[PDB]
């Protein structure tokens, strides 16, 4: 006899599981165990991916109900799985997502000059150099500072939070509690500081003592701020340094968007549709029985969508493992999600990793892995899927 099938499959995230082709074949919803010992179900085509984050009686509010089966422990407050519920009802969407669009003046031009600057200290350092931790991961975090409109020094003390508030543990964590409270506390203070003008912070901070606003939670407000750095900045992160690899790996496609840097953005595209950087399903509470292919999923269940099942699957990526830049369909990948919960920094998002690969290729034009591949050690119990260091040479 053996248990059911345990979720997650694997924390590698150089390469998909031969596995999840198998499982879209033959069951693309089937059931699984979490970590937490709760079921669910793993959905894993493209079809029934999409089918279930464009159906909000598929919740992403109500995965936070006392009692429910859990992916994970949550590491946030649980009114922070509404945040952007929270954010809509508050009427600061729209100031919100303008403030977190990559189109401010500057902005470009300061991520090129943060990225060339970060690459030209490790070319003086000598290789090998750590892509992840003295290049994506300072990019992300000068980036968010700068979106954020507070200090580039207080980036890193923020940014070593992560670690923890991003685990995907079975348990409830302590230390995300001591490291949340501090966060809090210290985006409030920025909500009260004079200096606090510019981006996201600083047009909250105007909308706080506007009186529509005024009824406005203060909470809220500095909840906006801690939960969009740390999304922001693990995600960009994340998602820049895994890319990274595929496009080492990848000789040819290195050597072709060095020479023509106008298709990068149709590269980054395939990388984000390829990229394994969620290391779990999205997780939704049915609030309804609902039909999803063979299944009916019946109120109160978990359901996971797999992104890389939706994004490999051949019927609607042929070839689902190349990278090709002239795909028909080639933003129609979930990377950002789809539905209700898009993912509000997508161009952010994406304008960080084209900026980070064209400075990259300009500067590093040979960049290679400097240890074999198998030596990458992937963190574990994470909500994304990263190398610990990721050594280069050049
Ligand atoms: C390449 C970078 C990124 C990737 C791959 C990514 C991916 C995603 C995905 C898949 C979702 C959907 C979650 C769900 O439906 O359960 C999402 C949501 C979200 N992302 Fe991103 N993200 C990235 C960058 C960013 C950035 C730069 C920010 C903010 C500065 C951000 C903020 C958010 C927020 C606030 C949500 C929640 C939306 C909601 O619950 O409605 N993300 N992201
Ligand atoms: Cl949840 C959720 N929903 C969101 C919607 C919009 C932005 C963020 C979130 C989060 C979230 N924030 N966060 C966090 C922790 C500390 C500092 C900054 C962020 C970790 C998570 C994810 N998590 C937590 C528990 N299980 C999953």
């Amino acid at each position: 006899a053996t248990v059911l099938l345990e979720v997650p499959f694997s924390a590698r995230g150089d390469r998909i599981p031969d596995a999840v082709a198998e499982l879209r074949t033959r069951e693309p919803i089937r059931k699984v165990r979490t970590i937490t010992g709760a079921e669910a179900w793993l959905v894993s085509s493209y079809a029934l991916c999409t089918q279930v984050l464009e159906d909000r009686r598929f919740s992403m509010k109500e995965t936070a109900a006392a009692g429910a089966p859990r992916l994970n422990a949550l590491t946030v407050p649980p009114e922070v799985v509404n945040n952007m519920g929270n954010i809509a009802d508050a009427g600061l969407r729209k100031a919100v997502m303008k403030a977190i669009t990559p189109k401010a003046p500057g902005l470009e031009q300061f991520l090129r000059d943060t990225a060339n600057s970060l690459l030209d200290n490790l070319i003086t350092e000598g290789a090998p150099a750590d892509l992840r931790n003295d290049f994506a991961d300072p990019l992300a975090t000068a980036l968010h500072c700068k979106v954020l409109g507070i200090p580039q020094e207080d980036g890193p003390k923020l940014f070593r939070s992560l670690s923890i508030a991003f685990m995907s543990s079975a348990d409830p964590i302590p230390a995300a509690k001591i490291n949340w409270d501090r966060d809090i506390e210290y985006m409030a203070g920025i909500l009260e500081n004079p200096n606090i003008t510019t981006g996201l912070m600083g047009e909250l901070s105007r909308l706080r003592k506007d009186p529509a606003y005024s009824h406005v939670s203060d909470e809220l407000f500095a909840t906006i701020g801690v939960t969009f750095f740390g999304a922001g900045v693990i995600s960009t992160g994340s998602f820049l340094t895994t890319a990274l690899i595929s496009l080492i790996q990848r000789p040819q496609l290195r050597n072709l968007l060095h020479e023509k840097p106008e298709l990068i953005p149709a590269g980054v595209e395939e990388l984000l549709r390829i990229n394994l950087s969620f290391a779990d399903g999205l997780p939704r509470l049915a609030t309804a029985d609902i039909q999803v292919g063979d299944v009916l999923v019946r109120k109160g269940e978990l359901v996971l969508v797999l992104l890389e099942g939706a994004n490999f699957d051949p019927e609607h990526f042929p070839n689902p493992g190349s990278i090709e830049l002239d795909r028909p369909n080639p933003t129609s990948h979930l990377a950002f999600g789809r539905g209700q919960h898009f993912c509000p920094g997508s161009a952010l998002g994406r304008r960080h990793a084209q900026i980070g690969i064209e400075a990259l290729l300009k500067k590093m034009p040979g960049v290679d892995l400097a240890v074999p591949i198998d030596q990458l050690v992937w963190r574990t119990r994470f909500q994304r899927r990263i190398p610990e260091r990721l050594p280069v040479l050049w």
